[PDB]
């Protein structure tokens, strides 16, 4: 399980969404380094312009590649869930405007570790933060505590991202999110604890369509 991730990891996003209507697609390639907790993608709106702001997506675009301290191997669910992989589903409301519904399957196909998501984008304001293009371009770090639920054999989480509005205010974007395995092999179930994440966006001189490159560190810690 967790003896895949010992390397490098090619890596493969493709997102269909549609937002009040507004469809679109998201295709992203790079790799990870999980005895590091570290993610390097870049995405493509491959429909041409993104109809959200591209940081509303982060969370959306695979917590497998998490640098687990060996002190807590043990509570790594995302691993052990592999290579059949976990479903990950997720509510994302943001405060006064509609909100997202995604369904992933985070499964290795191949040597390569792929992300396949659906969002449902419900409610919106035309004009609101999210389809106004309102939002800057960054994405502040933040932790997420991680609690197990063992009557579907899985974790759960709930935690907040305060998105920055361009004129000072903030956009809060309340996650709810649950994982539960594909396959039915032996799956780890952890103990209370949180993921602390970074994130920085930056554009590719040379790239034309509209993306966003993307460097994230995310590690586990809360258990002593």
């Amino acid at each position: 399980g967790e003896e895949l991730f010992t390397g490098v990891v090619p890596i493969l996003v493709e997102l269909d969404g549609d937002v009040n209507g507004h469809k679109f697609s998201v295709r992203g390639e790079g790799e990870g380094d999980a005895t590091n907790g570290k993610l390097t993608l870049k995405f493509i709106c491959t429909t041409g312009k993104l109809p959200v702001p591209w940081p509303t997506l982060v969370t959306t675009l695979v917590l497998c590649f998490a640098r687990y301290p060996d002190h807590m191997k043990q509570h790594d669910f995302f691993k052990s869930a592999m290579p059949e992989g976990y479903v990950q589903e997720r509510t994302i409301s943001f405060k006064d405007d509609g909100y997202y519904k995604t369904r992933a399957e985070v499964k290795f196909e191949g040597d390569t570790l792929v992300n396949r998501i659906e969002l449902k984008g419900i409610d919106f304001k035309e004009d609101g933060n999210i389809l106004g293009h309102k939002l800057e371009y960054n994405h502040n770090s933040h932790n997420a505590y991680i609690t197990a639920d063992k009557q579907k054999n899985g974790i759960k989480s709930n935690f907040k991202i305060r998105h920055n509005v361009e004129d000072g205010s903030v956009q809060l974007a309340d996650h709810y999110q649950q994982n539960t395995p594909i396959g039915d092999g032996p799956v780890l179930l952890p103990d209370n604890h949180y993921l602390s994440t970074q994130n920085a966006l930056s554009k590719d001189p040379n790239e034309k369509r509209d993306h966003m490159v993307l460097l994230e560190f995310v590690t586990a810690a809360g258990i002593t």
